[PDB]
């Protein structure tokens, strides 16, 4: 029809309303139970049964109407996700409160609405509340989509709110990322975490390799960087003798937005006193084995990794997981060896070529970001039936990871990938304040071609103890155990090109 | 002269380099902590080792001495509990060097591993009895003695190390939100997270923090409150949504004031005004109940320099109507409208008759000047709550359905200070737009601080928001309240500052 004029008319009509003078938005209505509740009290009822005796008060947005003539008026009843049926009899109508035929031509798909009724099943054994009044405590002013307008359209990201009333799948989604958040934090505190809050303003944006957002506090007249990272506050908690500490919070990296990058997104950082590379190993086999499990009791999942229309990979989570390193794997499948050092220019033009043979796209063409376009190229998406760890990342690549123990050039480093997508990035941690700085420096003069952060230097000089620290990416997680192929789809309000 | 002094710990890690020693380990494997130590060797006979258990243990030096060449004592923490090394030249391990040349290079601060067993000393000492102690991490710096300056926020880790009331407190601040958390989930709610950067900063009444994203060339406010999306979420059928997590508001700094803060916002579909006050006095009695097995708590509300308050949680809460009791205290009457030219010039004249400084001086900030200066140091106590606010001061409360012109909105204070802010919320779309229209009114004034419009938020209402009642908690300013801080700075790891 005309949406436009429907929105009017009822808007008209609450204004009509007031004219006459009820209150279409009355002030609290005082409910019983709720619809999950009632469901639970009376889904054992018996086909055709009544309970006229037992009045309750209810409350839920009516999502469906349909009438059986004047007498007998049909609604669905929804709340919590969960729904029922509103029978309402004319037998049954309270008229003291006033006329039925008026009180229920008013009624809208999407209308709050609350009810004084009693329980049963119909005829049919369909549970229903039989209403012997039901009072408007706030109307739908437009016409609500159909699943079919949410399907393909980006109404799910800018009115979200519509798609967790008309698509249950939705409600499932966010509801499982709680899940994985609230098994996350239980998981670490449970072995002896300590949860904390660093600041999300910061003079230095450091802990990773990406643009930061830039913002100034007017009264102190200081520009600050938004963080990118965790990484840096949390080692100098270590250094101040919080052996097991952990944060899990929104950073923030100023880049390209696409299907698994959001602006804002979720992180998990903990950082583990006495651990080292092999200790994030077995923790993180330990713990995506035990949430997939907790989540599917099995572990074992489908995923659509091509798209709804394609068919589905199975991703098996059963430890333990494959380890690749990738100076070796890269060496392997290029039919190439990479000489150290990395950033020597030898070694630069080598990995430019085999980039420019098997037509890949040239990066600022360092060291390091050739090294990640070729990982990237050539192994990242070496395995999709399970996830699978990229270990032992050069030194070049990882300026915040201690160096490895044996293996000249590289570190103690590890990324796990889930069909190709990295979602945990863990390393031993870098503790010596003369190996760091040379590494902060570095990065400088690749930036004349992260900044350093005079206080984390100076807080690594106190002393940090051998360490192991993790990262996860919390909404690519989701993705996957919610089988969502866009990161749109596990952000409630995802950043969107404004309209 | 410690640069004298970190020069040569500098020079003593090159060396040892040079040697063929390694300062930095990669591995060393604990077998126990400090604390399951002490929990486990507590129930020791004095002067009685246990010679034939050996133990891999770790921890920081934190005190270095020595009787004669043969015996040298330590301080070794972990995780805020202390134990002593008894590292004896009878026990050592000969074939790893040479006893005083190992314990000679130990200095104050260096994390250690230690391989020895358990026993406690002649006097009465829990010790660890080395055989082999092995250099971790040095701390190149002469670490301080019990750090009483803006060292403490600069240097968070060293103020954890060095003073055992800053671990205390941290750990109590984590227990707030661990209760809280638990308390809402309990209740059925759901925890969620809303954007931080956002095409508009809504939902209170303050200035935000611009930022700039590079690639879609857009301006993007980070969020001062959670209001508006959790609302949002409430059409959405979320009944029982909330959030915790940082909000950032460009202001000014004080003692209950920093650039970016930890709040709590949780909204209850079909509860009002009354269930919002059930929760205020059940969550606050149950949480000081639960660190401290009781109601009464003291706090230092005038300074460790002078005498401590008790503040007694024990609900009931006292209410205070803002406008009748303004009125009362002043002996004036402020007529409606609030924002009349002429309430306006009244109660400027009581601000100056008054000697308080004035306000941009809107009818909202002129009302919270006048309430701050006459009401909300009335109970110390015991925390208590400011009641039904004008239509004015609270865009987003919905009206209050007996008295014109109020809302259906509290707010509880605790020595004077705002902790909780909270109200049956506005769900009527057209009066909305008109409480929007008119604090662009104000924001023509010159007020920097007044709430925008959110058109998507005004177009949610329309598809029906319930009746619904909300609530925000300042997270910091309790636990000041419960750590015994007279700062917010004093509560947060690392607090916003200039570089140094
Ligand atoms: C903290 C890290 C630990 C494990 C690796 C992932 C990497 C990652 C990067 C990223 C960058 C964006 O600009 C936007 C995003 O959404 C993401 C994301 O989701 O994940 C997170
Ligand atoms: C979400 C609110 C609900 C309950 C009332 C407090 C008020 C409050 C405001 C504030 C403003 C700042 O600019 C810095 C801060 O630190 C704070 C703070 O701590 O508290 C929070
Ligand atoms: N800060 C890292 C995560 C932790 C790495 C191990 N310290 C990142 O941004 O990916
Ligand atoms: N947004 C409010 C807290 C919630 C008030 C009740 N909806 C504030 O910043 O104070």
């Amino acid at each position: 029809v005309d949406p436009r004029l429907y929105f009017e008319n009822r808007s008209k009509f609450i204004q009509d309303q007031k004219d006459k003078g009820i209150n279409p938005y009355p002030h609290k209505f005082e409910r019983t139970i709720s619809i999950p509740e009632f469901i639970e009290k009376y889904k054992d009822l018996g086909n055709g049964e009544h309970l006229e005796d037992t009045i309750l008060n209810i409350t839920g947005r009516i999502m469906r109407v349909s009438a059986s003539g004047q007498k007998l008026r049909f609604f669905d009843l929804v709340g919590d996700g969960e729904k029922i049926q509103v029978l309402a009899n004319y037998s049954f109508h309270n008229h003291e409160k006033g006329n039925f035929a008026e009180c229920y031509d008013k009624i809208r798909r999407g209308d709050i609405v609350g009810i004084v009724g009693f329980p049963g099943k119909s005829k049919k054994g369909e549970l229903s509340i039989f209403p012997k009044e039901t009072i408007l405590l706030s109307a739908c002013l437009h016409m609500l989509p159909m699943k079919y307008g949410l399907k393909d359209t980006e109404i799910r990201y800018r009115q979200r709110y519509l798609d967790l009333l008309i698509n249950e799948s939705s409600r499932h989604t966010f509801v499982t990322r709680t899940k994985i958040i609230n098994f996350l934090r239980n998981f670490l505190n449970e072995r002896g975490f300590f949860e904390v809050e660093t600041p999300m303003m910061n003079l230095i944006a450091g802990g990773a390799n990406a643009r930061p957002f830039i913002t100034h506090h007017n009264d102190l007249d200081l520009d600050l960087y938004l963080r990118i990272a965790t990484e840096l506050p949390l080692k100098m908690l270590i250094v101040g003798g919080i052996d097991k500490v952990y944060e899990i919070g929104k950073v923030f990296r100023n880049e390209g937005i696409d299907n698994t990058h959001n602006p804002e997104f979720t992180s998990c950082e903990f950082y583990w006193a006495y651990a080292d590379y092999n200790d994030l190993i077995k923790w993180s086999e330990d713990f995506f084995s035990q949430l997939v499990y907790h989540l599917f009791g099995t572990y074992k999942i489908s995923y659509n990794k091509d798209g709804p229309e394609n068919q589905p990979i199975e991703i098996d989570f059963t430890p333990p997981y494959p380890k690749v390193s990738i100076v070796e794997e890269i060496e392997k499948v290029t039919n190439t060896i990479l000489e150290q050092p990395f950033d020597s220019n030898e070694t630069i033009e080598k990995m430019i070529n085999i980039i420019k043979e098997h037509k890949i796209e040239l990066p600022p063409p360092t060291a390091a970001k050739l090294l990640d376009q070729l990982a990237s190229h050539f192994i990242e998406n070496k395995y999709n039936d399970k996830p699978f760890f990229i270990v032992e990342h050069p030194q070049i690549m990882s300026p915040l990871a201690k160096y490895h123990r044996t293996k000249p050039g590289l570190t103690e480093r590890l990324e796990m990938f889930i069909c190709g997508k990295e979602v945990l990035n863990a390393y031993t941690e870098l503790n010596d304040p003369f190996k760091q700085k040379e590494c902060f420096k570095l990065q400088q003069k690749d930036r004349e071609k992260a900044q350093l952060d005079s206080a984390f230097c100076t807080s690594l000089e106190y002393g940090l103890p051998p360490t192991g620290g993790l990262g996860l990416g919390i909404d690519r997680i989701t993705m996957f155990l919610t089988n969502k192929n866009s990161i749109k789809d596990v952000i409630l309000f995802p950043t969107m090109r404004p309209a």
